[PDB]
């Protein structure tokens, strides 16, 4: 089995645990899980105690064991036991939820000292269990937490024009849970006031890397815009490194090659620094004038990936992550037909101006600006163009128009052109393009439901980044991380975590065992009202009744 | 008339995108191509009014394309400018990467006129799909509202 | 070796899709049914009593 193996490894030397484990419920219920016995495990987690850690932690170790499993077989089966797992457990969240909201929330940051002290959120994250992260109790939890001592039901509008006024605060207006102090520091330790300020410190980098590239950017030395600019960079790139290095060298940057966003910014960022290279040396100003304008386009683009936690926005921006499939194949159909029309065409037509660079553009730029209204019909057309002894080849050529449609075509099948531009307008215009509408209405109406689903734990993920995220804007940052750097210094000569009482703990144990009990109990009356088990009851009943009346035949 | 209220947060999201997406290549060409004409309305117009006009057909080509301007040293920077023949297009225009342009050019076209049309397309079926049978049932309330107000 | 493995494969699926359908609902049905007409009729054997 992969069990043996594994403790004799264990003897001979999720990991941590094997350590721990060698050769009251809670043991049961792991030795039935290393086992995989599905009835024994079912019946040692409801005979147990904290149910839903147990639970979590259970759903994780089958994971990783089934990610572990050589066989298809043994994988698959430990795999829909820890789906089960994990809907009895949301199962039992949500009736926990439905009668009172604050200890189920207490529930949570509980530290369990079962599975190496993990808070339940970080084994369902660890577990992946978006089924559990889609639950709208830990949906609303995680709300709050991210409107910490907020008001989570405040309006936007009120918290951003708090934002620009900061007096404001001591209103009656943005309500919360040295009161001055306490006040300014909740305030602006708040997730969403730290998100709110990081938005705006990147506004405030677009406009200024767009003030540099377009006007302040000569050949002459950087000025003071452009200075700033640089120790903008420098602070952001700081910011990075020590995100990376936080969120083992070695692993961890293995670990933060994944996540191919904060890829995308690494890549940013390296180009950023091309580009000032490129720009101090007198040689390459042009050159590094051009990765700049790249790079504006790729921080661009990364405010998408930063701004995707609003709650209207992220599912489709969740999807539009799905349609690459759908638009390669629509681009790799296109540049198919679109060498097949112009290649026809570039050779139906013969202009003198054979030079690569010109037949390159004629034969895939040109065909390709004819799908958005950039026909050129005068160019192409022999009805159009003026007739002339351009050529010394025996034919007919009639010189056109256009300055890079070739100095002098020809016109033997020019009928054939236009036929074939028909053609091709018919093709690309409109069977690919209605096509890929088509596949995305599709491919739209199969993944929202599964992407809403994922956007629920991203979001999770987001909310528990920016908590650990400072709070000083990039622009100020930098004082930030002299502190972490002092704290470093400061040592050498020496998540959220909320506290909950001794005696709190047996209440939320008793409160918790006597839910599940009428959840089990609920179920259990559930599954004997179900019509099959009515019917193998009258079964047995009848069957019974038969057995009992065959002792009197005798009579 | 009920449906098409319903409609305005997907074309809200459809607005967001195209807005980041017009930023981002925007101001990338009005970086790569460099027109002496640096007035902050000009650079505001070339940066969003003309990409936007580029969605819906007019794609001035022989305004940003080296290849359909004429040469000229229309600059005393070191460099090719090749003076467009555009109103406002820059007096003075500048083609060291203008493939780079042209290259970027047909990204933006692939992007807007393709993903981003397309998708909100197809968003707007699977709303109306969604909402339609709701809408009906709130048309008729409304319907009640209004004939008692006349 | 292959020829005895399939056949003990097909014997199994053969005894579990037998299995499945005898748990049915509707055959679970019928079983009460020539169960309960088979009552009837013993009893319709001591009705001289
Ligand atoms: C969100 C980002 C992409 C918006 C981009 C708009 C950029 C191009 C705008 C915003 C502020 C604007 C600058 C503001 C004022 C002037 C005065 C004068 O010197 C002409 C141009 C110049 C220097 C503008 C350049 C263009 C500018 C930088
Ligand atoms: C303009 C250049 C950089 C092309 C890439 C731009 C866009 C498409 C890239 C940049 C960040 C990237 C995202 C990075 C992270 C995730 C989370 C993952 O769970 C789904 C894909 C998704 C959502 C990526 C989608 C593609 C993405 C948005
Ligand atoms: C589908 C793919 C493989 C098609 C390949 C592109 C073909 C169709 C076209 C595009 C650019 C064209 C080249 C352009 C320039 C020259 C230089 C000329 O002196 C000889 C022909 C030659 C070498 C052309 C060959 C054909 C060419 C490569
Ligand atoms: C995405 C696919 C389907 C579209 C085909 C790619 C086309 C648009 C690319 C591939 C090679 C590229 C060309 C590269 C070189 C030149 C020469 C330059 O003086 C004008 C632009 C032009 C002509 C580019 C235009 C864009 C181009 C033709
Ligand atoms: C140029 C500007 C002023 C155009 C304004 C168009 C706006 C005001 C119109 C377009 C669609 C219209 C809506 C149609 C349907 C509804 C649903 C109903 O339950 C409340 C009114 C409401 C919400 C209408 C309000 C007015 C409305 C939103
Ligand atoms: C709705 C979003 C996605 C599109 C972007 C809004 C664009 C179209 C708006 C924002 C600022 C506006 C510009 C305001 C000022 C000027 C200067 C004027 O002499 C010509 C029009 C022009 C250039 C406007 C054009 C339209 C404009 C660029």
């Amino acid at each position: 089995s992969l069990i043996r193996n594994l403790l004799d490894q264990a003897s001979h030397s999720v990991g941590h645990v094997l350590r721990m484990l060698l050769g009251p419920w809670s043991d049961l219920l792991l030795w039935a899980l290393l086992l995989n016995r599905a009835q024994m495990a079912m019946y040692f987690w409801e005979m147990g105690s904290n149910a839903v850690s147990s639970a979590l932690g259970a759903c994780l170790l089958l994971r990783v064991m089934a990610r572990l499993e050589p066989d298809a077989e043994e994988a698959a089966r430990r795999k829909d036991l820890a789906f089960k797992f994990e809907g009895m457990g949301v199962d039992l969240f949500g009736e926990c939820y439905r009668s009172s909201e604050v200890r189920a929330a207490r529930l949570l940051l509980r530290r369990c000292p079962l599975w190496g002290d993990a808070t339940c959120l970080q084994l369902a994250m660890q577990a992946d269990a978006r089924a559990f992260f889609a639950q709208d109790g830990v949906q609303s939890l995680l709300t709050q937490k991210w409107w910490g001592d907020m008001a989570s039901t405040t309006p936007i509008w009120a918290l951003v024009l708090a934002f620009f006024c900061p007096p404001l605060i001591y209103t009656r207006l943005i309500t919360f849970r040295r009161r001055c102090l306490r006040r300014w520091f909740h305030f602006w330790g708040a997730p969403v006031t730290i998100f709110m300020g990081n938005v705006v410190s990147y506004l405030l980098f677009l406009l200024l890397f767009s003030r540099v590239l377009l006007v302040d950017f000569q050949p002459a030395p950087p000025g003071s815009l452009e200075l700033l600019l640089y120790f903008w960079a420098f602070t952001l790139l700081c910011e990075e490194l020590r995100q990376g290095l936080s969120g083992s060298l070695s692993q961890r940057l293995r670990l933060y090659l994944a996540d191919s966003w904060n890829q995308c910014d690494l890549v940013a960022l390296t180009c950023f620094l091309l580009g000032v290279g490129c720009r101090l040396t007198p040689g390459l100003y042009h050159l590094g004038r051009t990765v700049l304008c790249i790079d504006f386009m790729v921080f661009t683009v990364r405010l998408l990936h930063i701004f995707t936690v609003n709650k209207q926005l992220g599912p489709k921006i969740v999807i539009v992550s799905k349609m690459m499939k759908d638009v390669f194949f629509f681009l790799f159909f296109l540049g198919v037909w679109l060498v097949a029309y112009g290649v026809a065409t570039e050779g139906l037509l013969r202009p003198r101006d054979s030079d690569f660079p010109s037949i390159l553009r004629r034969v895939f730029y040109r065909p390709y600006l004819q799908i958005f209204g950039q026909i050129p019909q005068e160019d192409m057309d022999v009805a159009l163009m003026e007739h002339s002894n351009c050529s010394s080849e025996p034919g007919f050529w009639a010189h056109p128009p256009g300055a890079q449609a070739g100095t002098c075509v020809s016109q033997y099948a020019n009928w054939l052109v236009v036929l074939l531009l028909v053609i091709f307008l018919l093709v690309a215009n409109i069977l690919l393009v209605n096509l890929l509408i088509a596949m995305f209405s599709y491919t739209f109406g199969k993944v929202q439901g599964n992407s809403d689903l994922y956007w629920k734990a991203q979001r999770y993920r987001l909310i528990r980044e920016f908590h650990s995220r400072p709070a000083l804007a990039p622009p100020f940052i930098v004082i930030s991380h002299l502190r972490l750097l002092l704290r470093q210094l400061c040592r050498r000569p020496r998540h959220f975590r909320v506290y909950l009482s001794k005696e709190a703990e047996r209440k939320l144990l008793t409160w918790e065992s006597v839910h599940k009990e009428n959840f089990l109990l609920a179920r259990a009356r559930d599954k004997r009202e179900s019509d099959s088990e009515r019917l193998k009851r009258t079964s047995q009943k009848v069957d019974l009744a038969l057995k009992q009346l065959g002792h009197i035949r005798e009579y």
